[PDB]
């Protein structure tokens, strides 16, 4: 067997997490951090918004196992025991549980012991980059992990009174974006329609607060910072959108989406998707990944792993694609890991 070409046991309409494993196991900084036992000096045992390290070590023991080389597959009991522990909710949507795992795991491991109250600001009519880097300071006072370093992002909120005229913007971290279809769309129509301005209606007004009432004000998003590793949810559910997204497999560029005028190269190349057969409340999640060691695409469908084409990839059952930013790679020195390995190395 090869590390990482492993499968999963279904052990029950488990194929939703079996798709988030499968995503995340080929997330190689995320892979590395657990393999070379970074994890055990950073578990958080006392954090009130983590999970005693529960959902962090069991998470650790089953990437260990995929990545032995030992298995053909396994069967994910003790992770799936964990999860149900700490998230009851948990067929299901493969995204929410993703969104649990990305939390889980960031608290699990979060490096601040107790997290300080920030008095929340609006830009105040200052400028775009002190207000981000204000924003991102403040993220990183209360959120510091591998998790953070990986997978979070910053992007801008204006909501414009069509009263007094307020124009308020915020800055707010991500570690997913959740985008909208527009029969058949490019995945940069579904960015365009994520950063496009909408009215919000009297389902969620927004509270003015120099008119101090709730207004239908209009939101527009922008990307202020883009991570390492950019998980694209595509809203299908919301009874299910079949809608055929064509995304790239290499060299998204997203620079013309980043307003930060100081930003660095936004160069994402594919490593993974999460399939989805059939419809909402019931069907199939399956998962493409190319392998961080030989750099060929498989297919995982629970226990089973196949060799793929790329001319697969691209089908209207993709739900989840992750990218990894070209300028990251293992091998560049980026993350912090790399860097030190290269360095042990050379
Ligand atoms: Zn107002």
């Amino acid at each position: 067997e090869q590390p990482g070409l492993c499968g999963l046991s279904n052990l029950g309409n488990t194929c939703f997490m079996n798709s988030a494993i499968q995503c995340l196991s080929n997330t190689p900084p995320l892979t590395e951090y657990f393999l070379n036992d970074k994890y055990q000096e950073e578990l958080n045992f006392d954090n009130p918004l983590g999970m005693r390290g529960e959902i962090a070590k069991s998470y650790a023991e089953l990437i260990k196992q995929m990545w032995s080389g030992k298995f053909s597959y396994v069967t994910p009991r003790a992770f799936k025991t964990q999860v149900g522990r700490f998230a009851p909710q948990f067929q299901q949507d493969c995204q929410e549980l993703l969104a649990f795992l990305l939390d889980g795991l960031h608290e699990d491991l979060n490096r601040i012991r107790k997290k300080p109250y920030i008095q929340l600001k609006d830009a105040d009519g200052r400028p775009d980059k002190v207000v981000a880097e204000e924003a991102w300071e403040n993220h990183l006072k209360r959120n510091d992990s591998i998790i953070v370093d990986i997978f979070h992002g910053l992007f801008k909120s204006t909501l414009v009174c069509p009263e007094c005229a307020k124009i308020s913007v915020t800055f707010d971290p991500f570690c997913y974006l959740t985008l909208p279809l527009a029969s058949k769309v490019k995945l940069k129509d579904c960015i365009e329609l994520f950063t496009t301005k909408e009215k919000l209606g009297a389902e969620d007004p927004w509270y003015c607060p120099n008119c101090k009432e709730h207004q239908q004000a209009t939101k527009k998003l922008d990307l202020w910072s883009l991570p390492p590793v950019l998980v694209v949810h595509l809203k299908r559910f919301s009874d299910k959108l079949d809608t055929l997204v064509d995304f790239p497999i290499n060299d998204l560029d997203m620079s013309e989406f980043l307003i930060n005028p100081n930003a660095g190269p936004c160069r994402y190349n594919l490593i993974a998707v999460s399939n989805h057969y059939g419809g909402m409340g019931g069907g199939h999640y399956t998962a493409f990944a190319k392998n961080k060691d030989d750099g060929k695409w498989y297919y995982f469908d629970d226990s089973s792993v196949s060799t793929a084409s790329e001319d697969q990839i691209v089908s209207k059952a993709a739900y989840v694609l992750f990218y990894q930013r070209q300028d990251t790679f293992s091998g560049t020195g980026f993350f912090p890991l790399d860097r030190e390995t290269l360095e042990h190395h050379h």
